[PDB]
């Protein structure tokens, strides 16, 4: 019941690239979700200690959050757009796994997920 270390946000060994799709993911997709009213629960990694959820990291073995995703884009962690899209999807999947239907957190996640899918459908053409 101690928090795990947050996911890695910068790796010296990995090669670094800037693409329009990556610009769009940080600049449009991340920013739109970050500004949203329901954003706060997904803005940082779930703090199991502070929120007193002992079972959360036993159930969820691949934690992800928008704060982490924002840092990865900002640190040029992702070579590919799909890597970032996968992280968004993992964050939503985690919420649904841990939480029951009708929970406030699940409803918020669905709204964010819905908006995310709309923006991702507008993803710019790759190089
Ligand atoms: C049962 C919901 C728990 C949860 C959050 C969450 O963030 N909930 C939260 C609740 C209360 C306050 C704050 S908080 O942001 O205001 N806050 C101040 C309090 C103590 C430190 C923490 C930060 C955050 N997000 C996800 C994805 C989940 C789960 C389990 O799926």
């Amino acid at each position: 019941s101690m928090n795990p270390p947050p996911p890695e946000t910068s790796n010296p060994n990995k090669p670094k690239r800037q693409t329009n799709q990556l610009q769009y993911l940080l600049r449009v997709v991340l920013k739109t979700l970050w500004k949203h009213q329901f954003a706060w629960p997904f803005q940082q990694p779930v703090d199991a200690v502070k929120l007193n959820l002992p079972d959360y990291y036993k159930i969820i073995k691949t934690p992800m959050d928008m704060g982490t995703i924002k840092k990865r884009l900002e640190n040029n962690y992702y070579w590919n757009a799909q890597e970032c899209i996968q992280d968004f999807n993992t964050m939503f999947t985690n919420c649904y796994i841990y939480n029951k239907p009708g929970d406030d957190i699940v409803l918020m996640a669905e709204a964010l997920e819905k908006l995310f899918l709309q923006k991702i459908n507008e993803l710019p053409t790759e190089e």
